[PDB]
């Protein structure tokens, strides 16, 4: 009678570490992500890599990789397949958004359309899909991964940070609107996290000089690890804490304080 | 040589009062709004009624009413017409957004698409249009009218309040990004304002008992007047204050404090 | 006839003089608290005597007060008593508060800690407890408490100053909301990078063009604010033209606190 | 070689539960609190009761109960005694403050002096005492318990909530100032917590009708438990999360969102 946790984009970012710890805490898992092996873009830990490890930890796993999470149908389909496999949805970790930077006046209509689709549509359709079963069950926990930029939308990240702030605002209203049904919805916004995506984007991957310069921008003078983040995230998804909802948590080494 | 102020949606909301005070302060005006007489929806003060008054106050007026301010072309065309008429743009008051309320899970794809177009596209394309001439001049003042809900996105107004928070976030980044060019961009978010639109929506227009209950929700126990709001708004657009940018100002009788 | 009355503290420096002029232009009589002396005395940027003549030309009666300790109940209560005695009314109050202290948190002494509480908090608590009763009784009033932009972003090297400024803003929020129903507004303005002798001397930018440029470089709008700008915003919250904001904090630092 | 965690006011509030979990996580403990049995005011779990339980969990315990934590001497002496017994200080949970409510204009000079001493002096002297050894060690984690009222200082809680906001502000600056030394300092502000103190103050301790009205004020329609709070608190003190500092975390069932 294990509870069920959904994790999207689970082939990279916090998904793998979160899956391991959520399995340690007695959860069955539905992992949405990108199909293929490590060579494929955006695959930091392949599905096949994880299935064996999570099985050892006692978790059943369902993988999903043929849905468009910027759309209603994609998210509705994803949840339909969760309920089909395990008849229940207790926790949901919705990873959203795609980075875009540059001068505000250089932003194209395509960049504007893309950032709305990744930073907002994923949140709107994601929440409209995970909530109904949680409300029906009278209990549920959701974490929406936005960005620490949402807490301080800065120059050169206008449309990305701004829409992240809108995502946090949606999460606040939704987290408060369904609190009375026993459902929690909170947002985590990270920055300066140590995973291949950020290292490649920041050009720190193979450059120690660049790495030191990036870390110097962080008050704690380091990059965050996925084990740390997964521990905090799991804390909001494992049922141990049921007294926070509609809130935004900065996780950027103090950068967003 | 008089400075020039742009005001959108100027046939209702704060536009008319703002136009009068901005003219008193020595500005020529470009008024975007709805073409018609009082009978047309969204026309609280027609162009023709205002032009006579603003002329007495010494202001030349250019009217615009055939542009789609949710698009790049509409906003770019509007500013092109401002510049051909008056060769300069000193101040811009961009009124944006359209109210939508209801349970989060009842929101349709159309409502979601509409709120993004009114609360976000208007801001993105509006700012991309007004800023270039201000940057070129090394001076400019912009106020983006969002909503007090952006400061506290609450249940029953999730996607509206949330996107308003995103609009405020964009304003913050943009206001900071172009500060070094001598350009200010700030946001004002109102609520419980005394104008026919809100009165009709709140159903208090002809019900004194209804109004007293609405006023009871406001700490200052009253509704704001457009003359008050126009005075505050003009303070951010008349050149008297050049030391605030990237900021959001709540104007809701303390409701958003 | 029947001019409204505005109280301004610390009016011999900072925003007081400019605020007094504009408030007089807007038809207010004035009570100016400040430091007694001429320009040579510390903390006197515009002496009472300098202002008395100008404000009279603008049509304002002036009462000066300079023998009260505004960190205490007695000082603030006495100040308001003397306002009501001279003009029977108090319509607006601009309470300038606080005294700068900086340095490493672990270097702060008990005296610095005691001083920052007295200037940044006691002035606000006793100031508001004194100005509010007459406003509540009249059913109308407007108050601005000058705190600091550091209250919006308490940073390293400004821990106890910025932190207590944040507490002052918090008190202003609760009080501004608590007495809103009586028709009284209480808001806070927090400034930084203002162009007045105090800041120029403190920042060491006085007579140092390179230093001045460096300080301005820290401001998004790449400049220092002027008292005429600040007094215009401040008066807007004290002249009765805007009666729909209370319990709020307004950053005034060229975007530094955005 | 166990790490050392200091917990103040450990005879009530979160202290006992936090001590248990921190012991489970391999910490030695120093508990400051009130000396006595349950009959004494403010004693919910006596020292003697806890020591036996904590000993079973593998923790050495040092008790301290004759210091005035509103003063420099009290806090410095407390930390000296911590270092004397265990030569190290890794984590510190500084519980601070004392509730006071009423109309702002009814507050006396004694109430004003008391709230400054409990809500601010405890924080200033507390941090000045715990930080030096953590800086010297190049690592440390501190949680300062303030109040959810600090996030929204409301009428009838002016001086309490306001000073709580100042405490959070100090924590932000201090948490950012010593981040480069590997030290974290964060604040947690609670409300609507289920413990005898709050139940007695709210008069709900024996009135289910009163309690049901209390829970109705909370978005999640419940009171928080110390086990939940201790789990979140321990998460910021057990070394598992070293990427948050200078931050304030609301823990009030969404009341402070």
């Amino acid at each position: 009678n294990r509870p069920v946790a959904l994790i999207t984009m689970a082939t990279g970012y916090v998904g793998p570490a979160l899956a391991r710890t959520m399995a340690d805490r007695g959860f069955d898992l539905v992992l949405h992500g990108t199909a293929g092996d490590g060579t494929m873009v955006g695959v930091e830990e392949s599905f096949d890599s994880q299935i064996a490890d999570l099985a050892k930890r006692g978790a059943d796993v369902l993988t999903i990789s043929d849905v468009d999470l910027t759309t209603r149908t994609g998210n509705q389909s994803m949840i339909e397949r969760v309920l089909e496999r395990f008849g229940r949805l207790d926790s949901a970790c919705l990873v959203t958004g795609l980075i875009v930077t540059g001068k505000f006046l250089d932003m194209t209509d395509d960049q504007w359309a893309k950032v709305k689709a990744t930073n907002l549509d994923m949140v709107f359709h994601g929440l409209q899909a995970v909530l109904p079963p949680m409300v029906a069950a009278g209990a549920g926990q959701c974490v929406v991964f936005t960005s620490a930029t949402g807490g301080r939308p800065d120059p050169m990240v206008s449309i990305y940070g701004g829409t992240r702030a809108g995502a946090n605002g949606i999460v606040r209203a939704v987290g408060l609107e369904h609190a009375r049904h026993g459902v929690q919805v909170n947002a985590i916004g990270t920055n300066y996290m140590d995973f291949p995506g950020f290292l490649k984007a920041s050009r720190a991957d193979g450059d120690p000089e660049r790495r030191a310069m990036i870390e110097a921008q962080v008050p704690l003078r380091r990059l965050g690890t996925m084990d740390e983040l997964s521990s905090v995230t799991a804390g909001l998804l494992d049922g141990s804490n049921r007294f926070q909802t509609g809130q935004f948590f900065d996780f950027s080494g103090g950068w967003g304080a």
